[PDB]
């Protein structure tokens, strides 16, 4: 089996479980990948150029992960799938010499679903984007909450609904995909999210792998709960196909990958 290495660029970096699981996944499928694949956190500066650092590596395809992911798109000498309307990737491939960007983040969250007719996304970075994507296409109805006019533009080709003030309404899936988590905070005042919590069928938090302050606040007021731990899987299931130049169908990396987690 000849080599190829991968890797995973976040900003923090330390807390991901996709190494672990991307790695099981390269050892228990290199005969039918016929060369073994090795996988490696990459805590990348704010500095640097992530096209660059991929070639710099030789690496055959790599993760993306806070705060990278629209930079991502920006850096692909093509994209494909349903990044296109993302303007964010995760995923990249090296594909005849080409960086290559997927986003599979859209599809995971999707799947990692437990009726929902319409859903509140906190914050606006490349997850937020991804996900509006997703829920749109669904047929949800979307209102997206942020700080500041940045990404707005995007969420209103989509046809969200935008604020910065929090809206006077009840939503079935309220979703934190700010970085409040990773601080260890809420990322909207307590008040105004009980408000939501009593509403609503699901509080998710796009975060792993601990009792969150926007997942404990929800866990308080006894509205059902889920951690991203379950998107985690599926996305990178989704990741391993792309990397496996779609020989293993994300469904086969899921059976390996879950277990493993």
């Amino acid at each position: 089996m000849k080599l190829k290495s991968f890797g995973v660029f976040g900003n923090p970096i330390k807390h991901s479980k996709s190494p672990l699981i991307h790695n099981a996944c390269f050892l228990t499928f290199q005969k039918e990948l016929r060369f073994l694949g090795h996988y490696h956190p990459i805590l990348l500066p704010l500095e640097s150029h992530i096209k660059s650092e991929f070639l710099h590596l030789g690496l055959s395809g790599a993760n993306v992960t806070l705060p990278f992911k629209e930079r991502a798109f920006q850096v692909c000498d093509k994209i494909k799938g349903i990044a296109l309307e993302c303007g964010a990737v995760n995923t990249l491939v090296l594909e005849n010499d080409e960086l290559v960007g997927y986003n599979t983040d859209a599809l995971g969250f999707y799947l990692s679903l437990k009726n929902y007719q319409n859903a509140l996304i906190l914050g606006a970075g490349g997850s937020a984007k991804a996900l509006a994507c997703e829920l749109k296409k669904q047929g949800l109805q979307v209102s997206v909450l942020n700080r500041s006019s940045r990404g707005l533009d995007f969420f209103q080709r989509l046809g969200c609904d935008c604020f910065m003030e929090p809206p006077k309404s009840a939503f079935d899936l309220i979703i934190n995909a700010t970085s409040a988590s990773l601080h260890n905070e809420l990322p909207l005042n307590k008040e105004v999210l009980k408000g939501y919590f009593k509403e609503g069928k699901l509080a998710y938090d796009l975060a792993y792998g601990f009792l969150t302050p926007f997942l404990s606040l929800a866990k308080e007021l006894k509205t059902p709960f889920q951690d991203g731990k379950d998107m985690l899987i599926y996305k990178a299931a989704l990741s391993f196909e792309k990397f496996s130049a779609s020989q293993i169908p994300y469904s086969k990396a899921f059976e390996v990958m879950r277990s493993v987690f």
